[PDB]
C-alpha cells in the first residue's frame, strides 16, 4: 500500500559515534554518482540541524502526562444510606412448629421487619450494598456469608504459587489484609447527599419527617432505615428490642434552610448507618471543605494573575453554598514540582515540547513580528563600487539567511528563560566557523558579528567566555594572549569552553592582555566585562490561591537574564536607550576599530574599507524594535503566561560573569542510604543530577534581533486586553492543583502502608502486628507498592502514571528533597515538609477498628486446639469452655518447635518424639506446635499422628495467630461427626498454604429438644462469636443452643436516653445506627460563576 | 548450570532499562553497550 511505499521511499532516500580516528577505518560531466554525492551532502546538512535533531511529530509516553495530565474525580455523591455492614440470615427459622400456633409470628402477617428473622443470623462486610452513587469506584470489598468460604479474598497479592483453589499462604495474611483495608477506605470515599423528605400520615411516629431513597423499588428501605418505627404486637426478640428504644429519634431532626424556595444546605437525620464509614466520610468532607474558595477570591486571583489587563466580576448576593475545592497548600505544590522535575532527567526530548508550546503562545500573544525586509532595504541603500571582487552587503545578506528557513529558535530561546535549572540553551556547533577563523576573511567576520550579537540571549553561564574565546580563536598568530595550559590553548574551539573551570585567567584579569600587543582583544574583554546585560525580576503569580511552586527562589518571583524597565506610555516608538542596542553599537564600533587598525587597513583596498564602514554604520543605526520589546514588553507577557502553565517555572539564580556563584549541578533525591535516617545528611550523597543542554541556531536569533517592528498604529493596553482574554477563560490551571493534592496523598499513604510490613525511619503506629507476616524484602515491598498504586489509580480513575518515579527504586525508605550547588562548593537545599493525609489517617483508623472487630472480616485471632471431644452438650466451638484450653503456662504440657526426631518403637514399645528440652515423650498428652513445624513436615506428621488424634489421647494446640474460619451448622437432634472435615483440613495443609479452618456449630431452637452425641475436633481458644447478631429472633425465647439477644451495645443512642445523639464509641464497637449529615451542595464550573467581561 | 538452577537469584536486564528511562547521549551509549537484551549470563 501507499503508506509502506512512502515509508520505504523515505527510508531509502534519507538513511545512508564517539571514537578517535584510526588508520584501519576540470571537465566535469553529469553522472548518477555525481548526483548521489550532492544528495548525500544535502541530506547530511539537513540532518545536522539542531532543531531537526530533537523535533518530533508525536509525543512520547511521558510528555503527554507532563503537559495534559488526566484530571481526577474528587467530589462524588452518594444518595443511598451510608453503611458497610449488613445482617444476613444463615439458617431459616422454623415457622411451622409443633408447640406453638402459626398466628404467633409476625411473619405470617407479611409484616416488614428491620432485621431478618431466622434461627441464626450473622453480620458480614459489604461495601456500598445500599448505595446509589453516580460515579462507581471499581474498588470494593464483598464478603460471603461465613457458611460459604472466603479464602479467595486473602490470596490476591502474593499467592501466585499456591496451586490450590482453596489454599492460601499464611505469611501474606497481613499484606492481604492491609490491601483489603485500603480497598475498603478507597471505596468508602463519598459525600452524603440530601434527597428529600415526606411527613408520614401513619401514627407509628409522632409526625416525623421520613426520608425517601431514590430508585423505583424504594418500598423496602423504609423498614431497614428505621428499626424503631415498626409496631410491637409480639413478645418476639425483635419487638422486645424495639419497644425498649426511644421513639423521638427517627428521620430529620435538624435543618438549615438558608433561602426560601431552595434546597436546604444540609440536614441531620437519624437512620441506619455505620459509624466507621460515617467517620470516614466526615473526614473526607472536612478535607474537601478545607480546600474551598469563593468567587471573590477567585476574581482577586485571576485579576492579580492577569496584571489588571483583563477584568473579572463576581456576584454580590447571598450564596448557595457551592463547592470549589481548588485551593491547596504550598508543601504539596513543592512536592509535585520535585516529582515533575524528577521524572524528567537528562532527556532533552521531553522538555522540548513544553518550550515549543510556550513559544507558540508567545508568538500568538506578542505584538512584535519578525520582518527581514528592513535589512534588505538598509543593505540595498549601501554605497559600494562594482569593480571590487567581494561585496560586504551581499556577503552579509547571503550569510544572514537561516538554515532550513526556520525562525523558531528565538521564541524558544525566550521560553528557555523560564527553565534554566533543567534546560541550558546553548548555541549549536554548526553556528561557529568550521575551522577556527580569520579576520582577513569577510564571511568569517560576519559570522563573528552574528555570534557575538546572538550570544547574550542564551541562558548558558559560559557565553561571556565563549564570545571572547571565539574572537581569540579568530585572532591567532595575528595577535596572542597568555592562556592557562597546553590543552585549552588559544586555538581551542570556542564551543569547548562550556565549563566554569575552563575560564582562562586572562579573561578574568584583563591586565594580562597587553594593550600594545593585543589592543583589539583587550578592548573586546573590557566591552564584555562592562556591557553584558544585568538580570532582574518581575514578581509574577498569585500565592493567595494558586500557591507558589517556585523553589530555590522566593515565592511569586520570576528571574530574567536581561533587566526589565517598565514603560510609562502606551504608544511606544523607536528609541536607542537599552542594553541590547548598546551591545550592538559597541560590537559595530569594535569592528570599525579593528578595520581601522594600522596592521589591517593596508591589507584592504580603498573602496572596500569605505563599503565596510558604511555597512557597519547602517547596521548600527538600523531601526529594530526587538531590543525595546525585550526590555519592556517581553517580561509582562512572560509573567502573564507563567502562572497558568502545565509546568511551573523552575529556575536557579543568574550570575553575570561572576564564576563563584555559577550553579554547576542540581539534583533531586527519592531514597536514603543505610542508617542515615535524616535527609539533611542523606541528600549530600544520595542525589542524581538533573539537566539537559539544548541547541539553538544563532543566525535566526540574530535576524530576529536585527529585524522586528510593531504595527503602525497600536495601543499596548488595548492589544494585550484583546490577546489575553481568551486564554484566561480556559482555566485548566485549576485542574492540576487537584492532581498535585492526590499525588501527595498517594505518596504519603504509600510510605505509611509500606511501614506496616517493612522497617522504615518514619514514626508509624502499627496495630496489625499480631497477624503473621514474612521476612519482607525489596521485591515484596515493590510488589505491595505496585498493588497500592494500581488500587489508588483505579480509584479516582487516572489513566496516567503516578508514583512510578518513586517506585523505580526501593520503596522501603523514601524521602523527597532537592539540592543545587554553586561553583565554590556552597550548597543550598530545600526539604519540603510532609503535610497531612486524610486517606492515610482513615486507613490507620480502619486498622485500629479491625484490631477489635476482626471477626467482622472473617479473621479469627488466636490458635486452634485439635482433640477428640465427645459430648451431647451444645456449646459453640468459637466459645469453648475454659477447662479445655491449655497454653505454655500449664503444668504437664510439652512444647515443641526447635528440632523433631521420631524414634520408631520396636517389640511393642511406643514411638517417641523428642521434646525440644531434650526429653522424648510418647504419642499422648497435651502438645504445642508452631504452624511452620507442621507445614514443613505435613506428610510425615499426618501418617504418625492422625491414628492417635482420632481415637487416642493426643491433643495438639497449633499456634497460628490469625486464620480465616468457615462454619458448618448441624442439627443437634441427630448424630454428627466432624472427623471428615478435620482430616480433610490436615490433609490439605501444605508447606505453603492452609485451607480455611472448619468449625462445626450447632443450631439453637426455642422448643426444647432431645440431644444426640456430637463429636468435634477443632475448637478455638479465645472468644470469636462477635459476628453473631441474634438467635431465634422471630421466636420469643431460646432454650437449647448458643444464644444472644440483639446487641444493646451497638444501638447506643436508642437504648440509652441519657447519651447525647452525636456520640460514637467507635474504636471498640460500631453503632450501626447514628446521626449522619446530608449535604446538598452544588459544584458548578468556574466560568459558570466567574465571568470575564469581553 | 547446577548453580544457576539452584540459586534463587534470577537476572532480568529490564531493571537497567527501566532505571535509565530514556526515550550521542551518555544515558544511551551505556544502555547500547551493556546490551540489555541478551539473556546469556553464563
Amino acid at each position: 500500500p501507499m503508506s509502506t511505499r512512502i515509508a520505504e521511499a523515505t527510508s531509502a532516500i534519507v538513511s545512508k559515534v564517539g571514537l578517535p580516528p584510526t588508520a584501519s577505518s576540470g571537465n566535469m560531466t553529469l553522472t548518477s554518482s555525481e548526483i548521489q554525492r550532492h544528495i548525500t551532502e544535502f541530506i547530511s546538512s539537513w540532518q545536522n540541524h539542531p532543531i531537526v535533531q530533537v523535533s518530533a511529530d508525536v509525543e512520547n509516553r511521558k510528555t503527554a502526562q507532563l503537559l495534559h495530565a488526566d484530571t481526577p474525580r474528587l467530589v462524588t455523591w452518594d444518595a443511598g444510606l451510608c453503611t458497610s455492614f449488613k445482617i444476613v440470615p444463615i439458617v431459616p427459622a422454623q415457622v411451622p412448629q409443633d408447640v406453638l400456633a402459626y398466628t404467633f409470628f409476625t411473619s405470617s402477617y407479611a409484616i416488614q421487619s428491620p432485621f431478618p428473622e431466622a434461627a441464626v443470623s450473622r453480620i458480614v462486610v459489604h461495601t456500598r450494598w445500599a448505595s446509589n452513587v453516580d460515579f462507581d469506584r471499581d474498588s470494593s470489598v464483598i464478603m460471603a456469608p461465613p457458611t460459604e468460604n472466603n479464602i479467595h479474598l486473602f490470596k490476591q497479592l502474593l499467592n501466585t504459587e499456591t496451586l490450590s483453589v482453596r489454599g492460601a499462604n499464611p505469611l501474606m495474611f497481613r499484606a492481604n489484609v492491609l490491601h483489603m483495608l485500603l480497598e475498603f477506605v478507597l471505596d468508602n470515599l463519598y459525600l452524603n447527599r440530601h434527597t428529600g423528605f415526606s411527613q408520614d400520615h401513619t401514627p407509628f411516629t409522632e409526625g416525623a419527617n421520613l426520608r425517601s431513597l431514590p430508585g423505583p423499588d424504594a418500598e423496602k428501605w423504609y423498614s431497614i432505615m428505621y428499626p424503631t418505627r415498626m409496631g410491637t404486637p409480639n413478645v418476639s426478640k425483635i419487638c422486645n428490642f424495639v419497644a425498649s428504644c426511644v421513639r423521638n429519634r427517627v428521620g430529620r431532626f435538624d435543618r438549615a434552610q438558608m433561602m426560601n424556595g431552595a434546597m436546604s444546605e444540609w440536614v441531620d437525620v437519624f437512620e441506619t448507618s455505620d459509624a466507621l464509614t460515617v467517620s470516614i466520610r466526615g473526614r473526607w468532607m472536612a478535607r474537601l471543605a478545607r480546600m474551598n474558595i469563593n468567587p471573590t477570591e477567585i476574581e482577586w486571583a485571576l485579576t492579580e494573575c492577569a496584571q489588571g489587563y483583563v477584568t473579572v466580576t463576581s456576584p454580590y448576593a447571598p450564596s448557595v453554598n457551592r463547592l470549589m475545592p481548588y485551593r491547596i497548600s504550598n508543601a504539596e505544590r513543592q512536592i509535585s514540582q520535585i516529582i515533575r522535575v524528577m521524572n524528567i532527567g537528562n532527556n532533552a526530548t521531553v522538555i522540548q515540547p513544553v518550550l515549543q508550546d510556550i513559544s507558540v503562545l508567545l508568538q500568538r500573544i506578542s505584538p512584535l513580528q519578525i520582518d527581514p525586509t528592513i535589512i534588505s532595504n538598509t543593505m540595498s541603500t549601501v554605497s559600494e563600487s562594482t569593480t571590487q571582487t567581494l561585496s560586504p552587503a551581499s556577503s552579509i545578506l547571503g550569510k544572514l539567511r537561516p538554515s532550513n528557513s526556520d525562525f523558531s529558535s528565538f521564541r524558544v530561546a525566550l521560553a528557555g528563560w523560564l527553565y534554566n535549572g533543567v534546560v541550558t540553551t546553548v548555541i549549536d556547533d554548526s553556528s561557529y566557523p568550521k575551522d577556527g577563523g580569520s579576520v582577513t576573511s569577510l564571511e568569517n567576520l560576519w559570522d563573528f558579528f552574528i555570534l557575538a550579537l546572538a550570544l547574550p540571549l542564551t541562558t548558558d553561564p559560559c557565553a561571556p567566555v565563549k564570545a571572547f574565546m571565539t574572537l581569540a580563536n579568530m585572532m591567532v598568530g595575528f595577535e596572542t594572549i597568555p592562556m592557562d595550559n597546553q590543552i585549552y590553548t588559544q586555538s581551542r574551539r570556542a564551543s569547548a569552553f562550556s565549563t566554569p573551570h575552563t575560564w582562562p585567567r586572562c579573561f578574568m584579569n584583563i591586565q594580562l592582555i597587553s594593550p600594545i600587543d593585543a589592543p583589539i582583544l583587550r578592548q573586546w574583554a573590557e566591552i564584555i566585562h562592562r556591557y553584558w546585560p544585568n538580570p532582574s525580576q518581575i514578581r509574577y503569580g498569585t500565592p493567595n490561591v494558586f500557591g507558589s511552586a517556585n523553589l530555590f527562589t522566593p515565592p511569586e518571583v520570576l528571574l530574567l537574564p536581561i533587566d526589565h524597565q517598565p514603560a510609562n506610555v502606551t504608544t511606544p516608538t523607536l528609541d536607542f536607550t537599552n542594553e541590547l542596542t548598546n551591545w550592538r553599537a559597541r560590537v559595530c564600533e569594535l569592528m570599525k576599530n579593528l578595520v581601522d587598525n594600522q596592521r589591517y587597513q593596508p591589507g584592504w583596498t580603498q573602496s572596500l574599507v569605505s563599503s565596510m564602514r558604511g555597512t557597519l554604520g547602517k547596521l548600527k543605526l538600523i531601526k529594530s524594535m526587538t531590543p525595546m520589546y525585550l526590555q519592556q514588553l517581553a517580561p509582562v507577557e512572560l509573567a502573564v503566561i507563567a502562572p497558568m502553565l502545565p509546568f511551573p517555572p523552575f529556575q536557579v539564580p543568574y550570575v553575570r560573569l561572576d564564576r563563584d556563584r555559577v550553579p554547576t549541578m542540581v539534583g533531586v533525591t527519592r531514597q536514603s542510604r543505610d542508617t542515615i535516617t535524616q535527609p539533611a545528611l542523606s541528600l549530600s550523597t544520595t542525589n542524581t543530577t538533573v539537566g539537559v543542554p539544548l541547541a539553538l541556531d544563532a543566525r535566526a536569533i540574530t535576524v530576529a534581533l536585527l529585524s522586528g517592528k510593531y504595527p503602525p498604529d497600536l495601543v499596548t493596553n488595548v492589544w494585550y486586553a484583546d490577546a489575553i482574554y481568551p486564554m484566561y477563560a480556559d482555566t485548566e490551571v485549576f485542574s492540576n492543583l487537584q492532581r498535585d493534592v492526590i499525588t501527595c496523598e498517594a505518596v504519603q499513604t504509600l510510605v505509611t502502608l509500606v511501614a506496616q510490613i517493612s522497617e522504615t525511619q518514619y514514626p508509624v503506629d502499627r496495630y496489625l502486628d499480631w497477624i503473621p507476616s514474612l521476612r519482607a524484602s525489596a521485591a515484596t515491598a515493590a510488589t505491595f507498592a505496585e498493588w497500592v498504586n494500581t488500587s489508588m489509580k483505579t480509584a479516582f480513575d487516572l489513566s496516567d502514571m503516578l508514583l512510578e518515579p518513586l517506585l523505580s527504586g526501593d520503596p522501603r525508605m523514601t524521602q523527597l528533597a532537592i539540592q543545587y550547588q554553586q561553583y565554590n562548593g556552597r550548597t543550598f537545599n530545600v526539604i519540603p515538609e510532609m503535610p497531612g493525609s486524610v486517606i492515610a489517617d482513615c486507613v490507620q483508623l480502619t486498622a485500629e477498628v479491625f484490631n477489635h472487630e476482626y471477626n467482622l472480616f472473617g479473621i479469627a485471632r488466636g490458635d486452634i486446639i485439635i482433640g477428640r471431644v465427645q459430648s451431647t452438650h451444645l456449646w459453640s466451638p468459637l466459645a469453648p469452655p475454659p477447662d479445655l484450653v491449655f497454653d505454655r503456662d500449664t503444668p504437664g504440657v510439652h512444647i515443641f518447635g526447635r528440632d523433631c526426631r521420631i524414634s520408631f518403637g520396636m517389640n511393642g514399645a511406643a514411638p517417641m518424639i523428642r521434646d525440644e528440652t531434650g526429653m522424648m515423650v510418647p504419642f499422648e498428652g497435651n502438645w504445642i506446635f508452631p504452624l511452620a513445624l507442621w507445614q514443613m513436615n505435613t506428610r510425615y506428621f499426618n501418617q504418625q499422628f492422625d491414628a492417635w488424634i482420632k481415637t487416642g489421647e493426643l491433643r495438639i494446640r497449633i499456634e497460628m495467630g490469625a486464620y480465616p474460619y468457615m462454619l458448618h451448622y448441624y442439627d443437634p437432634r441427630q448424630y454428627a461427626n466432624a472427623w471428615n472435615l478435620t482430616s480433610a483440613w490436615l490433609e490439605e495443609i501444605t508447606p505453603t498454604s492452609i485451607p480455611s479452618v472448619p468449625f462445626m456449630v450447632p443450631i439453637s431452637s426455642d422448643h426444647d429438644i432431645s440431644s444426640a452425641p456430637a463429636v468435634q475436633y477443632i475448637i478455638s481458644t479465645e472468644y470469636n462469636d462477635r459476628s453473631l447478631f441474634c438467635t431465634n429472633s422471630s421466636s420469643p425465647q431460646t432454650i437449647a443452643g448458643p444464644d444472644k439477644h440483639i446487641p444493646v451495645e451497638r444501638y447506643n443512642i436508642l437504648t440509652n436516653p441519657d447519651a447525647p445523639p452525636t456520640q460514637i464509641q467507635l474504636p471498640e464497637v460500631v453503632d450501626l445506627y447514628n446521626v449522619v449529615t446530608r449535604y446538598a451542595y452544588e459544584t458548578p464550573p468556574i466560568t459558570a460563576v466567574v465571568m470575564g467581561v469581553p
